This record gives structure tokens, C-alpha cells and sequence, in this order.
């Protein structure tokens, strides 16, 4: 199909496809380029007429128009969602910087602690992003190391696809998931502790050997983690991430307080 | 007029319109509240059936569908365009906190001049959101300080209130030529507005300032160097090759980015 420059980012005419990256319950994900400017991109196609409902399918419209109107610095962009060839097409951002997960097993393997400093000033930044996404009515719904980028200069970016542009039971199971199949904007708040505990720890909070998921269950439960070594890290992020990892989700704090923490402790720490 | 959550951020209907801080020749923008997340808002309405022939409508929403495009942390953005009442309605980020504009006088009133360090600081983030504009081939038309927003944290957002873009505060040659607007033509705005943040005035600005004497210096690009005390040469050169009467001479925006880059890199 021939380029339509009037359209920009939303026609398959102005992408190449270059590979299959990713499957879902009902999507595929490739890797493409934009013809326009070379620009190297997700694209991710969403079966809403052959693999949902009519109420999956409105929800999940309803929510991309959401997500591609966030603005902010630490957010993976939406560039598009549009419906061609019976599916809905949606262009994202793959930036140029290693995920979290990466960072964590190299300090792992150099048997290294990330300085409480750091932690504070990558922390400040996810809570940025949720706080702009919470503040839209949007929940993240996967916030784990494998979502969370590191650019050159150390700018933080929260996605839902775990694929960068060169590297790539859910990750942190609340207990709303596990009792209720509930999540909410709390829900993030668990995985937002959960991911500040793995950044000091290097590890899950519920990692274990063996993990039966009852045992995992159990766990999590009676919010049993490892306690962070009060040496290395300050009472006030050992509390944080106490005050996030509660069973109750209107015992969790909302982004707003978590957000405010993190900037009052980058500022004193810095 | 009454609620309508199913119809999202594209009905009047879910809005409360709460003041007017715009006007341009085809269009009036409003503080507004979205009734569906209390979020505040800016709406443009834009009078594409009553002030413009079917060209210009045509052109106009062909490059509203892509400003809705456009998604930087540095450039207002276009979240909603739709036809309701007879006007093509947008709705758009607001930035309510102060502008380049509202800064520049802060520092003139203090008889304070700006820091190179906070020049970079604010002019990086700037030609980050013109290099996104850019490279969507998109063109600005009407960058001057009071459309450069800044947020609470100094978060830079380039906008347009009153959709100036159809149609100044920078004469630029090739309007002098009457000659037309172009991608170039942004570059000579954003060298003047370089200038201004260093000299907390436009650079070809007089008392008694008059139309034959603003033409005699824009013709030999006559404006009072920078005091080489206070900024580098890197900064005084940057702003004379974007100042050029030619605009093929004048530097792409991807190379303004790059030396603010650097030089903010540098001055931190």
C-alpha cells in the first residue's frame, strides 16, 4: 500500500512491519518503522470484533483514548490507535534505554546495593507517571521492573509492553487478586511497593525457592517479606514500602502521598 | 446540555466553559473543567463555517487531525476535536501557571538578568517540543514567549493560544517579502526568542519603534549584540546563524536541539 503523509500516524500504509515481538489473550505486537520519519515503533494490533465482547471491546476503546492523551516526560507514548483491516491498531514508543530488571540483575551479579540516593531518584519519577495516569482516571494495572526504562541520562519511563527499542499469575500478585480477582488504583500502590522493596532487596518481596503458589498465597497474606536492612536504607523508605505493601487497599496510601515522599526524599537525599 | 460519560472528552456536554483567555482571527479559547475526572481543560472554538471559505476550512482541520497527533511532554496537547454548534471545538492541555513572557518581565522589573545556566535550562526543552513539531512536519507560525507555558516544576509547554498558526510579535523577513511562512521561518522566531530570554527584550525592539526603522534592521540584521560577560559565545553564536535574512542558511531545528543539548549538558 502506498504512503499517505495526510494521515501521519494513523494508516498501516505510512508503517513497515518488520517482526511478530509479543502475543496476548487478544493482541499480537510487531515491530515496525514508521515510512514517514524511520522512527522504530510498537505496533500493536487488538482483535476488538473477533476476540472480545461488546463490553471488552468499548472498555478497551474507552481506555486507549485515555491513554493516548497522558503527556509526560516518564510515560511510553501512545502515538495512535485507529481501526484498519478489522482490528484496532495501536502505535506506541519504544525507547531507547534498559528496563529495571536489567539494572537489578547487574548489580546482582557485581553484588552491589543501588544507594538509597538513586532509588529515590528513579522512584520520584514512576510516582510522576502514576500520578499523571491516576490523575486521568487511568490505572498501569502491570507496574513491574520488566515495565519500568532507564534512558542514557538516568529519565525514567513506565510502559505496559516490556519491549524496549533494543532490549526486552502476573508479576506482583495483591491480595485483591488473589482473594477477589479484584484491581484498582490501590492495586498499583501494592505493585508501586512491591517494585520500591525490589529496587533495595534485588529480589521480589515474595520471591522464595521451592513457592508452592499456596505458600506464595499465604505470603502474601501476611505481608511475610524479608525486612530491608535498616543499615542501607533509611527508616522513611523502609516505612513507605510498609505503608504499600498492606492487605487492605484503603489502608495504602494514594499516589499523591507516595509521589510526595519520593520528591521530599530525592530533595534531602540529592 | 447534559452529561454524557459514553461520549468522552469529544461533546460540549461533559465541559463547564469557566473563563476566556484567548482570541485569535478564526477562534476563542476557554479555561474549562471536564465533568467526567474534574480535570481543567482548554476548548478552542474555531469558526471554520462562518469566518473561512471551503479552502481554508479544509486546510484547517487537515492540520487540527495532525496537531492530534503530535505527543511530547513539551508541546501542548491536542486531546479531542469534534464539530458541535456549528465550530470545529478542541480540547486541549491547559498550562495555567506562567509563560516565557511573564518570566522575561519578572527578571526586568528585578533588573536581574537570566542565567545562562537557566537560558539552556528552559531553551532545551523547547527545541525538543519544535523538533517533535518538525519532524511530524508540522510548523509552529507563532512562536513568541507568551505561547511558551511553564508548568509549577519548570517543565517547558510550547502551545498557541488563539490559534495564531492561520492567520507578528517577530517580523521575520519573509514576511517583510510577504513571501510566505515556513519550517525555517520557526528557526528566526526561536533565535529571537534565545535573544529576548538573554537581553529581556526582542531584538529589534525601540522606544519610538516604527515600521520604516524595524524594516532598515530586520534588511541587515541590526540588533544589539549580547554582553559577552554574562553569555558565552556558543549561546551569541547560536542566535546569530538562526537570525539570518536567508532561511536556507538558517540552522534546522534537529541542530538547535543538539547544541541546547549540549550546552545544557555542560552549564548543570
Amino acid at each position: 500500500k502506498a504512503l499517505r503523509p495526510d494521515m501521519g500516524y494513523n494508516t498501516l500504509a505510512n508503517f513497515r512491519i518488520e517482526k511478530k515481538i509479543g502475543r496476548g489473550q487478544f493482541s499480537e505486537v510487531y515491530r515496525a518503522a514508521c515510512l514517514l520519519d524511520g522512527v522504530p515503533v510498537a505496533l500493536k494490533k487488538v482483535q476488538i470484533f473477533d476476540l472480545m465482547d461488546a463490553k471488552a471491546r468499548a472498555d478497551c476503546i474507552k481506555e486507549i483514548d485515555l491513554l493516548k492523551q497522558l503527556n509526560h516526560p516518564n510515560v511510553i507514548k501512545y502515538y495512535a490507535s485507529f481501526i484498519e483491516d478489522n482490528e484496532l491498531n495501536i502505535v506506541l514508543e519504544l525507547a531507547d534505554a534498559g528496563d529495571l530488571s536489567r539494572m537489578i540483575k547487574h548489580f546482582k551479579k557485581q553484588k552491589r546495593l543501588i544507594p538509597e540516593r538513586t532509588v529515590w531518584k528513579y522512584f520520584v519519577q514512576l510516582c510522576s507517571a502514576l500520578e499523571h495516569m491516576h490523575s486521568r482516571r487511568v490505572m498501569h494495572r502491570n507496574i513491574k521492573p520488566a515495565n519500568v526504562f532507564i534512558t542514557a541520562t538516568g529519565v525514567v519511563k513506565l510502559g505496559d509492553l516490556g519491549l524496549g527499542r533494543f532490549f526486552s499469575t502476573p508479576y506482583y500478585m495483591s491480595p485483591e487478586r488473589i482473594h477477589e480477582n479484584g484491581y484498582n488504583f490501590k492495586s498499583d500502590i501494592w505493585s508501586l511497593g512491591c517494585l520500591l522493596y525490589e529496587m533495595a532487596a534485588l529480589q521480589s518481596p515474595f520471591y522464595g525457592d521451592k513457592m508452592n503458589l499456596y505458600s506464595l498465597c499465604k505470603k502474601i497474606e501476611q505481608c511475610d517479606y524479608p525486612p530491608l536492612p535498616s543499615d542501607h536504607y533509611s527508616e522513611e523508605l523502609r516505612q513507605l514500602v510498609n505503608m504499600c505493601i498492606n492487605p487492605d487497599p484503603e489502608k495504602r496510601p494514594d499516589v499523591t502521598y507516595v509521589y510526595d515522599v519520593a520528591k521530599r526524599m530525592h530533595a534531602c537525599t540529592a
